[PDB]
């Protein structure tokens, strides 16, 4: 029961007991604590509770200490001194930041913007609570039974009377019951097991809640500045290729942590496999929250890299199909590729963590507390979609408060900008960015003649909550008879309901936007479905249309979106 301070490190064996998290709070931080909010329960060796024969007074402002115990005002003996005063709490070794975060439902985007603003130790007291609460909440919602099986990719479903029912999409993987993991998209719905299982009647599916470790490293280490390169050997022949990035590894080398904005297209995978170039000799590690961006980094590194030195590292629950060409999980390897929930303790010369704008704070903490590297390197975009907050449903949360590195990226610039798009029609690079690139982002490609816009709001129906637009459909439809070459196109909407639809109807490969981050294509047909503020929200409005390399066509519900797409307008 002995620890440091949340607030200001001081030592004390006095924790919270009303804190989902239990932070160890020091006299006088303590007091704040519980004096300004309804947490009255203060923890020790033994708790601040009244002693005497069943009472239930456990209020330490309603306590005081008798002798060795302690006593409410009704049991307290003469010679008693009140657990509460001259703002402090008693205890050894004798602030609305942190009652915010220790009190708040985490639904308001307020609570986000001071879990990202407030000082580094209040950051991961927010990350492990923010958790913890999105955890304990997986709790709430019901069970899903096996009632029927059709065939090998669909079957019909029993839900648990008086609990919440769950949003059927690939964002939310269910447990099957310990028969794999399990996911599901809209009687009849389809069935996609991580285990080729025959499907059993009566056995049922729960989400799995995982315990939330604590935080011990910070989300960013502290900025160290340097001289000179350190730690790292520079080759003085690198390839023509990777030319253009020189100035920007040697950056690298001279900071302990560098960020790295790369707006679509702009080169991030090939200055991350180009950083081990130009550090021949430095062991590597790639991270990434999700399995795709880590399998994009493999990718770039087969391609110019020495196939003996990487390793993927695959976590021995394996949830998805990922990376086959490296040797799996060989840790000691000089290049290693491994998601960060599958981390071993290791040390690096370079960490690169790449698609930084879907971390969360937790993530950042974590990747500092297993891996110990002379330099980490930031990739990704304020301008792409972050990680979803299941809980967040008041508000929307802006790119400088997705986490530590991009509030960074936001108010005080990135370290390094990539700002030459090649992989877009000149017409997408250049509504980009003016919407959120402040005109920095330049065109590398010519106009496609091939990017086109209509304006047509359609019919919104509701699966549940996730939207249909038939009609917009129905004028892809139609497009498509006119346009054969877009037969090859990549369906794109906000919804996985309206690419449910869309699947059927069109026949073209589906992908949400929030899935799409990271793919190029090179035609993309997009329905908005909707004005909502998740369809009209600029940063996914940003991945939507720069997946295209080289035609797209976006049916839009919004006149301001629409009217900001630089396009040839379509009737109709
Ligand atoms: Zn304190
Ligand atoms: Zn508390
Ligand atoms: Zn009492």
């Amino acid at each position: 029961a002995v620890g440091a301070c949340v607030l200001c490190n001081s030592q004390t064996s006095l924790r919270c007991g009303a804190c989902i998290r239990r932070p160890f709070l020091c006299c006088k931080c303590c007091y704040d604590h519980v004096i300004s909010t309804s947490h009255k329960l203060v923890l020790s060796v033994n708790p601040y509770v009244c002693n005497a024969p069943g009472c239930d007074v456990t209020d330490v402002t309603q306590l005081y200490l008798g002798g060795m115990s302690y006593y409410c005002k009704s049991h307290k003996p003469p010679i008693s001194f009140p657990l509460c005063a001259n703002g402090q709490v008693f205890g050894l070794y004798k602030v609305t930041d942190f009652n915010a975060i220790a009190t708040c439902d985490w639904t308001n985007a307020g609570d986000y913007i001071l879990a990202n603003t407030c000082t580094e130790r209040l950051k991961l007291f927010a990350a492990e609570t923010l958790k913890a609460t999105e955890e304990t909440f997986k709790l709430s919602y019901g069970i899903a039974t096996v009632r029927e099986v059709l065939s090998d990719r669909e079957l019909h479903l029993s839900w648990e009377v008086g609990k919440p029912r769950p949003p059927l999409n690939r964002n939310y993987v269910f447990t099957g019951y310990q028969i794999g993991e399990y996911t599901f998209e809209k009687d009849a719905v389809v069935y996609r097991g991580t285990t080729t299982y025959k499907l059993n009647v009566g056995d049922y599916f729960v989400l799995t809640s995982h315990t939330v470790m604590p935080l011990s490293a910070p989300t960013l280490v502290p900025q160290e500045h340097y001289v000179r390169i350190t730690g790292l050997y520079p080759t003085l022949n690198i390839s023509d290729e990777f030319s253009s990035n020189v100035a920007n590894y040697q950056k690298v080398g001279m900071q302990k942590y560098s960020t790295l904005q790369g707006p679509p297209g702009t080169g991030k995978s090939h200055f991350a496999i180009g950083l081990a170039l130009y550090y021949p000799s430095a062991r590597i590690v790639y991270t990434a929250c999700s399995h795709a961006a880590v399998d994009a980094l493999c990718e770039k590194a087969l391609k110019y890299l020495p196939i003996d030195k990487c390793s993927r590292i695959i976590p021995a629950r394996a949830r998805v199909e990922c990376f086959d060409k490296f040797k799996v999980n060989s840790t000691l390897e000089q290049y290693v590729f491994c998601t960060v929930n599958a981390l071993p303790e290791t040390t690096a010369d370079i960490v690169v963590f790449d698609e930084i704008s879907m971390a969360t704070n937790y993530d950042l903490s974590v990747v500092n507390a297993r891996l110990r590297a002379k330099h980490y390197v930031y990739i990704g975009d304020p301008a792409q979609l972050p990680a979803p907050r299941t809980l967040l449903t008041k508000g929307t949360l802006e790119p400088e408060y997705f986490n530590s590195v991009c509030r960074l990226m936001k108010t005080i610039g990135p370290d390094m900008f990539l700002g030459t798009c090649r992989r877009c029609p000149a017409e997408i690079v250049d509504t980009v960015s003016a919407l959120v690139y402040d005109n920095k982002l330049k065109a590398h490609k010519d106009k496609s003649a091939q990017c086109f816009k209509m304006f047509y709001k359609g019919v919104i129906t509701h699966d549940v909550s996730s939207a249909i637009n038939r009609p917009q459909i129905g004028v892809v439809r139609e497009f498509l008879t006119r346009n054969p070459a877009w037969r090859k196109a990549v369906f794109i909407s906000p919804y996985n309901s309206q690419n449910a639809v869309a699947s059927k109807i069109l026949g073209l490969p589906t992908q949400t936007v929030d899935s799409s981050q990271g793919s190029e294509y090179d035609y993309v047909i997009f329905t908005q479905t909707t004005e909502t503020a998740h369809s009209c929200n600029v940063n996914r409005f940003n991945v939507a249309i720069t997946r295209a390399k080289v035609g797209i066509l976006c049916i839009m519900s919004d006149r301001d979106l629409y009217d900001k797409l630089q396009f040839t307008s379509l009737e109709i």
